[PDB]
């Protein structure tokens, strides 16, 4: 439970060790190793429950308020974390919990600023 945590934790854990080179911000991916042999399930599997064009619905929209677009890919993870999940979201399906997730809200903002 408290997920919370161990959210942070996760990310925390990549942050640990690192390199790619750096150097400002230029190196847009190009050529590496990462599966090769066999399939290439883990999060790479829910990287297609979200259709091309839908994908880029969802970037326009966290440019402008992440917090909404924030609850929508929490919502699929639910989903796909337990089971409920039976079909791949779409421009339309983002854009529907998106204006559900306004609705409903929570109490406030207080986005992008816990991060320390
Ligand atoms: S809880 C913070 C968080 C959630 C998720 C979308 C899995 N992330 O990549 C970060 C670590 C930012
Ligand atoms: S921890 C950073 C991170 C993890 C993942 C869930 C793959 N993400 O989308 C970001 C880049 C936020």
């Amino acid at each position: 439970m408290d997920p919370e945590l161990q959210c942070i934790r996760e990310c925390r854990l990549a942050q640990l060790k690192n390199n790619s080179g750096g150097t400002n911000g230029d190196r847009n991916s190009g050529a590496n190793n990462g599966g090769g042999e066999n399939s290439a399930p883990v999060g790479a599997a829910i990287a297609n429950f979200l259709e091309p064009q839908a994908l880029e619905r969802l970037s326009r929209v966290a440019l402008v308020r992440r917090d909404r677009a924030q609850a929508v890919e929490t919502y699929l993870k639910k989903l796909i974390a337990t089971n409920n999940v039976t079909h791949k979201i779409t421009e339309a399906e983002i854009v529907s919990i998106l204006n559900g997730i306004a609705k409903q809200q929570n109490s406030q903002n207080n986005s992008k600023i816990i991060f320390e």
